[PDB]
């Protein structure tokens, strides 16, 4: 009876003399067997979805999630159906697939799930405070609302030209073509297209002065600031190491020179219509009359930039990737190229640009084979209810949605690994609200996000950067198109995307081979 008592208090005391030896063994012991044990028992509950089983406690399923996580998705779908929990370094992510888990997550009320608590610890030290996930979700609505003020049809068809300049002062000054100089050359699309998006993308949402700085010194602080851009800072975002510190002094150091142009502007009164700079100056209140400060105004600007580089720059890249195999596709577009610009006798406009659906159709096609995002997240707040299920996803856990796995589900989109951008006939918009309509603080977007392709998200968190995103990639391939025709080295082919960085980027190296369609062509202006 008490003498059990006594003897729990004695195998106590034995235990912490035992063998050092005995000791370190037991304390992974017990963790291990314990986890395989309270696994066993989860199964047994009915209002939690299943989870799936691993070997090593708090790594979780994060080695085979993080590799392949649409393969693995696929797995877990076939055994488990569309909703699913696993443990990944320390968290519980349930995964919710198909339409209907794009309807739980990115329709999730306010109340329910945080994208903050998610997200915050990477983005913070990358962009700065007071910005983005560094602030309540009504702040985050107005910057949006903020930056979508500068992402108007005036500002496109101001920026067409710039981005066509940048692009082709790239082809005639980088070593990676140099076509006053080179008809053929052989290049990464990893190094050509981060570089061309970066200088595009300055030029036109940050401006001149801020482009101008890239050609020089000042550009090894994007690369510094880059670097604290990946995926490990969702779990460690700050150990005192020298990257970890070239990324912060690279926030402060880049900040500082926005803050220096926003102030130089404000004391000359140089305030116009020219960039985003120019627009979150003259627009940066919110609704409770608190200005944004010139440093979360640079923070911002920072966040901007960093979201636009790694999409889009990888968008261009497997835009790249898939036209070298597929000269029919380069001919095709060229031959739209030829009967929108009469010849190319016509300067390419923003308003041309709508009318090149082909061109549009390999964006929107690329964005469904190769969506930049493969995973995104949310923190569960309070208690959720799984519709038509007996499932109850507690607070604590994290929901996780992936259309990018959607894109690739033959059932929405026969033949689902093929690139073929004629499946887009007759729907070539970037997207489109399919019904009515709902405004979160930042315009009227779809209420309803069942769509199968949802290449930008849906709800409240959802992308403000779709038609800068087209925009961009639309004039540089519009110039590729016309300029160059491209192809693989002998043997090689698409290679497939690596997981484990922030966005869906191709595998490298990812080299194609370039020719001029006329050699003989040359770019003007002084280098
Ligand atoms: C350790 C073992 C190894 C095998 N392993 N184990 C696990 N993993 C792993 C897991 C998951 C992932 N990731 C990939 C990146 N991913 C992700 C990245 C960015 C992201 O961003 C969401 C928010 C914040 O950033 C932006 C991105 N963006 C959207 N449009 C443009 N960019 C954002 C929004 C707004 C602004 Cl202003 C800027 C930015 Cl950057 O949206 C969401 C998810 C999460 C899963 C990678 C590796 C591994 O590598
Ligand atoms: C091909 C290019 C891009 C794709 C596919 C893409 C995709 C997405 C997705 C899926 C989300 C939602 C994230 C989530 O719900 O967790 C998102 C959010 C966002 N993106 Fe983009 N993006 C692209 C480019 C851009 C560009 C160019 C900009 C700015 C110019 C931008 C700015 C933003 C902003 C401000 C948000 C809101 C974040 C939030 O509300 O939490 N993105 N994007």
């Amino acid at each position: 009876v008490g003498e059990a008592l006594e003897y729990v208090n004695i195998g106590l005391s034995h235990f912490l003399a035992l063998p050092l030896a005995q000791r370190i063994s037991l304390i992974i012991i017990i963790p291990f067997i314990y986890n395989i044990v309270w696994q066993l028992l989860y199964s047994l509950r009915k209002d939690r979805p299943p989870l799936v089983f691993y070997w090593i406690p708090w790594v979780g399923s994060a080695v085979v999630y993080g590799m392949k996580p649409y393969e693995f998705f696929e797995e877990c779908q076939k055994k488990y159906g569309d909703i699913f929990s696993f443990v990944l370094l320390g968290r519980v992510m349930t995964v919710y697939l198909g339409p209907k888990g794009h309807e739980f997550v990115f329709n999730a009320k306010l109340a329910d799930v945080s994208a903050e608590a998610a997200y915050a610890h990477l983005t913070t030290p990358v962009f700065g405070k007071g910005v983005i996930y560094d602030c309540p979700n009504s702040r985050l609505m107005e910057q949006k609302k903020f930056v979508k003020g500068a992402l108007t049809k005036e500002a496109f068809k101001s920026y067409v030209p710039l981005i066509a300049e940048e692009v082709y002062k790239y082809f005639r000054d980088s070593k990676n073509f140099r076509l006053n100089e080179r008809t053929t050359g052989t290049i990464d699309v990893m190094v050509t297209q981060p570089e061309m998006t970066i200088f595009t993308a300055s030029r036109s949402l940050l401006g001149k002065e801020m482009r101008a700085k890239l050609d020089t010194d000042f550009a090894y602080l994007y690369s510094d600031l880059d670097k604290g851009f990946t995926p490990i800072n969702f779990v460690f975002p700050n150990l005192p190491l020298e990257h970890y510190r070239k990324r912060d002094h690279a926030q402060k150091a880049i900040s500082g020179t926005y803050m220096s142009l926003i102030k130089e502007r404000r004391k000359n009164n140089d305030i116009q219509d020219r960039d985003l700079i120019d627009s979150l100056m003259k627009n940066s209140t919110y609704k409770d009359g608190v200005k944004m400060t010139d440093q979360e105004i640079a923070n911002l600007l920072i966040g901007v930039l960093m979201g636009g580089q790694h999409t889009s720059a990888a968008i261009s890249a497997w835009i790249l990737l898939h036209l070298a195999e597929r000269p029919d596709v380069q001919q095709e577009l060229y031959e739209e190229q030829m009967r929108v610009l009469d010849g190319g006798k016509k300067e390419l406009t923003y308003d041309l640009l709508q009318e090149m659906p082909l061109l549009n159709q390999t964006i929107k096609e690329t964005l469904r084979m190769h969506h930049p995002l493969h995973s995104l997240f949310r923190k569960v707040m309070k208690d959720m209810h799984v519709p038509n299920t007996s499932y109850v996803i507690p607070a604590g856990y994290h929901v996780l949605v992936s259309p990018g796995y959607t894109h690739l589900r033959d059932e929405y989109f026969p033949n689902a690994h093929q690139f073929n951008i004629h499946r887009w006939n007759n729907d070539s918009a970037s997207s489109y609200s399919v019904g009515e309509e709902v405004d979160y603080g930042f315009g009227a977007i779809s209420k309803g996000v069942s769509s199968p392709y949802l290449p930008f998200g849906g709800g409240r968190h959802r992308c403000i950067g779709e038609h800068f995103a087209y925009c961009q990639l639309g004039v540089l391939m519009s110039i590729f198109i016309r300029t160059l025709k491209w192809h693989y080295p002998e043997g090689k082919t698409v290679p497939p995307p690596d997981f484990t960085s922030m966005v869906t980027l191709p595998t490298g190296p990812a080299k194609i081979i370039w020719e001029k369609r006329n050699p003989e062509q040359k770019i003007g202006g002084r280098h």
